[PDB]
């Protein structure tokens, strides 16, 4: 599914991402925009052989098993295809774990390069939350 901006904001809000680890909702919406263009099905291969899955582009090197990422971990203990569902619960729950691990949202390259230090509240503007 390709979410609408305020549609994703609302769904991320109900799953408890708004100020989760101090990251306002706009950070999560901004990161999803630039990671996946709000598309739950987005998949992108990394140069290292891993693949990024879903609306928050969670990586197979560390977080999920896709069956083809040799020498890697599955710390969310999920097949990566679970990250492509139109229900974003699995992506969210895995991301809480990622963002909690000491590197915060800097684990998301699109966030660090396109969201961090920006006026991210603009991503939730006009949304009913
Ligand atoms: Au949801
Ligand atoms: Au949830
Ligand atoms: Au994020």
């Amino acid at each position: 599914k390709v979410f609408g901006r305020c549609e994703l904001a609302a769904a991320m809000k109900r799953h408890g991402l708004d100020n989760y680890r101090g990251y306002s909702l706009g950070n999560w919406v901004c990161a999803a925009k630039f990671e996946s263009n709000f598309n739950t099905q987005a998949t992108n291969r990394n140069t290292d052989g891993s693949t990024d899955y879903g609306i928050l582009q969670i990586n197979s090197r560390w977080w999920c098993n896709d069956g083809r990422t040799p020498g890697s971990r599955n710390l969310c203990n999920i097949p990566c295809s679970a990250l492509l569902s139109s229900d974003i619960t699995a992506s969210v729950n895995c991301a809480k774990k990622i963002v909690s691990d000491g590197n915060g949202m800097n684990a998301w390259v699109a966030w660090r390069n396109r969201c961090k230090g920006t006026d991210v509240q603009a991503w939730i503007r006009g949304c009913r939350l």
